[PDB]
DNA sequence: TAACCGCGTTC
DNA sequence: TCTTGAACGCGGTTA
């Protein structure tokens, strides 16, 4: 049956591989000792592995297995098939009698199954597997993998019945081989996920195909040069409007292979031949394009497909090609009578992404989304070519594209180019290596790797690591659909995560004296500490031992004495010092401290620790809950009865009516509640996860402490050695990179214990790790609240300033000469973390054999500290006691901007007005040379951004305005998808709709660009909101739409000076100019330095005094 | 006024 | 299907 079409594809796939240089390689026979240490010798053919994917295959039913992707040492390819029998495992509540299950199952699964075998593995839910009792499970073996889905379909209804109430008709009388089976097990594993954890295969290393199986070459290690191909391709465009693969055609296609540019024309769109040219934006990224004018599609397309058979690419990058390019030229493959799997052996899948068999699709904008780090206002081609590739792409108005086919083709072909440029070199600098690298550790494809969740990556190393120590995979998680709390249903329940303060608000600058008022008791405590402390720093913090420290007592002293100074003088007006702690892979670090598992929490190996739970539920109870049910019992159901629909189903019908019913007595819909919760972690569970987390943790601190290291490098290079300068930037943007791809993959070790179909799911350890944290970034608030000001806090990270005459940095001498850096305001810090939040009862396996632990003491929170920064700027709310919290901005001594936060000149859309007011207002807040001087100076250039507005925008050239007053905001599902809701989104993608037509609003992730209306008077600001695209429409088209949109049917200007709602903008900005300057400002003791935009009341009476 | 929502950040 | 988390700002509706 089905088989039918897999067997069919394989032979498809087999024959466009070996189209593309792979045929299968069957290594030569041997009879000699398969040992590792004679690779040599074996016969064989050695490869470096760049792709694999699951197949059937008739022998030499279909057969399972997995093909690989060889490059081999001569310059060729090749592929390699392994054979390996799908398996999952049959779970018994009586071991015992494994004898007689294992008899029922081998007749009852006749048809599908092909052997049979009694194996055991450790269960760390079972009593007794720390001293060695482990689970007896079938392992149930397969022909393929149709055959396993087959077994799973007939065991479950037995697994369905077991649950539920068996019916024994002798009622007078008071177990059935049938019921022993309590659960099967391992039996959703992707089949070459399987494979590949089994055999310990990886994509990225080299291994010689040989009789008896794969051998890595350990001796090579240095990754093969693959041939990369990167293409993009730009195509017609109705006028305001999304290109249509069934009307429009493909203008052109740009590509680039191994560093080679190619460039394809349609004459017929294109109307002039172009001729060789060259886009080398920077010397390091050099561009020849070679242009290849054809005459009609159907020939660029020939054209394109012929060059990829010829080049036979193992990669094929992108830049949103999964959704757009790849499609495109489907469809117009597809119309102009050419099958592209047959002409390239690409195709879509079941997630309708574009793959091959032989060349992995490499969609750069799925590595921007997950692993680039950067704002999703950040993640366009433009700004990740300035990020990342240090130069300008050239760019075009999407809207001119169409006619400067004709226009001006050289100059199109211009832009075509340099999209080529940099996704080729985005793809070769950041994609290519991170990935194919991480395929090394994670048992994916390319493909897989640069596509799959960060929790999925996590599960894969965990299951991983749990292979190979023999312990049995856990089910995927499920959630109940329904949970309840003191007879209330829960709409949802939680922990309490990070903690976050805002403290302080206004400028902060290194050449602007503050108070500080020092608490005398902190020194006292301080010097207490500080011999200790510092043997801390020397001992734990640089691994070393004051033995050889030589210089330790007069850095003792010299502390001593600026703390004592301190102590007398605790009433202060000094400089600032701006800095800034963190602590370094927190919750990792607090997981790995604790020794923080899923599968540690349990019901002295016991370490009591303490979380926070929160739920939300019904203020109903069960009597109204009991009710409204039946009352939905007896509705007819659109379709049907309430029992007939799916228990899913009905609970979502109960949900919307409980809402309702609540209200109207409770008159609150939900209820919140936090309850302290104490959770066991057993400190001698089987440290798997653990041990993954930390060492995945030490695999990204090696880039982070590199991006340190040359850090420190671009420091020393002396500012002329332009060269020397520039690479090292250069190795720093690279490690900082590969350090923060890295961080999301950790901490989502953290998240996936939380995660839907989390395999190893606890609420438990989630909040223990959260509260944790909280509890220590509290206790060093509270320090440095007694000996500094702070001014934000954020779950590890804490802003704050310092009297200059706070000990700072000291360095130590040792008998090598060496030095110690040691900053005292961080191993102070350090010392006192350490000192109360170390897990002593840590344990671990000294003796396997009979089974010995040794307890024991860890702690690896470490905060690292970063500063004197020059200028630090926070905002304060318009509400009377508020603050603004996860927004500032900090600028490092040179001037440079060193972080913005949270902002909207940061964020996606927003209103550009606002974005380039921020834009332009920060940076001014570094002149001045006192604070009222300072805020004169921001001062100036508000009251210019209020002089544009209050003219309504005469001031500025049309074209210009657009830009200014335009808010873009994206729409995460299609409109359809919205109803009962209304917004500026929802409106404006309704008359886009209207006006544009329905095809506009047929695709979700719509970028909604509208300026809303003075016209209707006093209507909502959602009702008055207009698609700025009508502004570029006929007029007559114009005038109908916006008469009724403004509902005036005599509106003769069309103008859009006149229509815009000048006072909404004006309050907006002056929002902006409030919380950015003018109330911050009277924190700071300085009277309103803007007078045109108005103080709140509650600041104007407390003003008043 | 306060609760509640969608989006997009900071952790 | 596949799928890391919680805390938060902001403009907007809604009770
Ligand atoms: N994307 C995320 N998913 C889950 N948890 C996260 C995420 N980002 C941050 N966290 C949590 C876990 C971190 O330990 C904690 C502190 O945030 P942050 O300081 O940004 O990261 P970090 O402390 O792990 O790394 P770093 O060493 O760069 O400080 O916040
Ligand atoms: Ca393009
Ligand atoms: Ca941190």
């Amino acid at each position: 049956a089905l088989s039918a079409q897999q067997l069919l594809n394989a032979s498809k796939i087999d024959d466009i591989d070996s189209m593309m240089g792979f045929e299968r390689y069957v290594p030569p026979q041997y009879n000699g000792r398969f040992d590792a240490k004679d690779i040599d010798q074996i016969p064989g053919r050695v490869g470096w592995l760049t792709n694999m994917h699951a197949t059937l295959v008739s022998q030499e039913q279909g057969i399972s297995g997995v093909d690989f992707y060889f490059l081999d040492e001569e310059g060729g390819s090749f592929k390699s098939t392994v054979v390996y029998d799908p398996y999952f495992f049959i779970a018994c509540n009586d071991e015992s009698r494994v004898n007689d299950v294992e008899e029922l199952v081998k007749k009852y699964l006749e048809s599908c199954l092909k052997s049979l075998q009694i194996i055991r593995k450790e269960d760390l839910t079972m009593d007794n597997h720390l001293l060695g009792l482990q689970k007896t499970l079938i392992k149930l073996s397969f022909v393929n993998s149709n055959q396993l889905f087959e077994a799973r379909k007939l065991l479950r209804p037995i697994l369905q019945d077991n649950a539920n109430n068996n019916v024994q008709r002798n009622i007078y009388n008071v177990v059935d081989a049938k019921h022993l089976i309590e659960d099967i097990r391992e039996y959703d594993v992707p089949y070459h996920v399987r494979v590949s954890i089994d055999k310990d295969i990886r994509v990225g290393k080299w291994y010689k195909v040989t009789q008896q199986g794969f051998i890595e070459d350990t001796r090579k290690i240095a990754f093969a040069d693959p041939v990369v191909m990167a293409f993009d391709i730009e195509t017609t465009k109705p006028p305001l409007k999304f290109p249509d693969s069934a009307v429009d055609q493909i203008m052109m296609i740009s590509y680039m292979i191994d560093g080679e540019g190619f460039l394809i024309t349609n004459r017929e769109i294109i109307s002039e031949d172009i001729e060789d040219f060259e886009y080398t934006p920077k010397p390091e990224y050099p561009g020849f394009f070679t242009i290849f004018n054809e005459n009609d599609e159907v020939a660029l397309l020939q054209r394109f497909f012929e060059h990829i058979r010829d080049v036979r690419p193992t990669v094929i990058s992108t830049f949103n090609g999964d959704f757009f390019d790849w499609p495109f030229i489907h469809n117009r493959s597809k119309i102009h009578g050419l099958d592209m799997f047959d002409e390239i052996g690409f195709a879509p899948d079941a997630e309708g992404e574009y793959k091959s068999s032989y060349c992995s699709h490499m969609d750069c904008f799925r590595w921007l989304k997950r692993d680039s780090y950067l704002p999703q206002g950040s993640q366009g081609l433009k700004a990740v070519t300035q990020s990342k590739l240090g130069y300008n792409p050239i760019e075009l108005d999407p809207e001119l594209m169409t006619p400067y086919a004709f226009e001006k083709p050289q100059h199109l072909s211009e832009y075509s180019v340099s999209d080529a440029v940099a996704t080729y070199y985005l793809y070769m600098k950041y994609v290519h290596p991170f990935i194919f690298s991480l395929c090394t550790i994670i048992p994916l494809n390319p493909d897989e790797t640069l596509r799959k969740g960060t929790g999925t990556l996590c599960e894969m190393l965990l299951m991983v690591q749990a292979y190979q120590h023999n312990i049995l995979l856990p089910n995927k998680h499920t959630d109940p659909i329904e949970r309840f709390y003191d007879g209330h249903l829960l709409e949802s329940e939680t922990y309490v995560g990070g903690h976050v303060e805002s403290l302080e608000a206004g400028v902060f600058r290194s050449d602007l004296k503050n108070e500080f008022k020092i608490d005398p008791s902190a020194i006292d405590e301080l010097l207490q500490e500080l011999p200790e402390a510092l043997k801390f720093s020397v001992e734990v913090e640089n691994k070393s031992s004051v033995d050889k420290v030589t210089n330790f007592e007069e850095i003792k002293n010299q502390i001593t004495q600026k703390l004592l100074e301190l102590k007398e003088n605790n009433i202060r007006n000094e400089l600032p010092l701006i800095y800034h702690v963190d602590v370094a892979s927190m919750y990792p670090n607090i997981m790995t401290t604790n020794r923080l598992q899923p599968d540690s929490i349990k019901a002295t190996c016991a370490r009591k620790l303490k979380w926070a739970w929160r739920g939300e539920f019904f203020p109903s109870k069960m009597d109204e809950y009991n009710m409204i049910k039946r009352a939905l019992q007896n509705e007819t159901f659109p379709n049907l009865t309430f029992d007939e629909l799916s228990y899913a189903d009905q609970v979502i019908h109960i949900k919307k009516r409980l809402t309702e019913y609540s209200r109207k007595v409770y008159h609150r819909v939900k209820v919140s509640e936090i309850v302290e919760r104490e959770a066991i972690v057993c400190q001698r569970e089987n440290p798997f996860y653990v041990d993954t987390v930390k060492s995945f943790r030490d695999r990204r601190y090696e880039f982070k402490g590199l991006a340190k290291t040359w850090k420190g490098n671009l420091s020393k290079i002396d500012p002329s050695d332009k060269h020397a300068r520039d690479e090292a930037k250069k190795m720093i943007v690279l490690y900082d990179s590969l350090q923060l791809a890295h961080k999301v993959i950790l901490n989502s070790f953290y998240g996936y214990v939380m995660r839907k179909g989390s395999r190893w799911y606890s609420m438990e350890m989630a909040g223990i790790t959260c509260l944790t944290g909280a509890t220590i970034i509290q206790m060093a608030r509270a320090l440095v609240e007694r000996v500094g000001r702070p001014l934000e806090l954020d779950t590890d990270g804490i802003w704050c300033i310092l009297p200059k005459s706070f000990p700072e940095t000291y360095f130590f001498t040792l008998e090598n000469g060496k030095k110690l850096y040691l900053s005292y305001p961080c191993s102070m810090l350090n010392y006192r973390v350490h000192q109360k939040f170390t897990n002593h009862q840590y344990q671990e396996l000294k003796d396997p054999l009979n089974y010995i632990y040794e307890t024991h003491s860890e702690n690896t929170i470490f905060f690292e500290v970063d500063g004197p920064y020059k200028a630090m700027i926070l905002p304060s709310s318009k509400e009377e006691g508020k603050g603004i919290k996860k927004r500032y901005a900090v600028f490092n001594e040179d001037g440079s901007l060193a972080e913005l936060k949270g902002f909207e000149l940061k964020r996606r859309g927003e209103l550009q007005l606002i974005k380039n007011f921020q834009s332009d207002i920060f940076k001014v807040f570094l002149e001045g040379d006192t604070l009222e001087g300072c805020y004169s100076a921001v001062a100036s250039v508000c009251n210019r951004w209020l002089d544009v507005l209050d003219s309504h925008g005469l001031m500025l050239e049309d074209e210009d305005l657009v830009s200014l007053i335009c808010e873009n905001r994206s729409m995460s599902k299609t409109l359809k998808e919205y109803e009962g809701q209304k917004s500026t989104s929802i409106t404006t993608a309704r008359r886009l709709g209207d006006f544009l037509g329905e095809d506009m609003v047929k695709d979700k992730g719509l970028q909604c660009k509208y300026i809303i209306s003075s016209k209707p008077f006093n209507a909502p600001v959602t009702e008055r909101a207009i698609p700025v695209a009508i502004f570029s429409a006929d007029i007559p088209i114009k005038r109908s739409f916006l008469r009724r949109w403004t509902l005036d049917p005599s509106l003769e200007d069309l103008d859009i000076r006149t229509i815009i709602d000048w006072g909404y903008y004006r309050e907006r900005l002056g929002s902006a100019i409030q919380k950015i300057i003018t109330i911050p400002a009277a924190l700071q003791g300085v009277s309103n330095p803007v007078p045109r935009v108005e103080h709140p009341d509650w600041l104007k009476r407390k003003i008043a005094t």
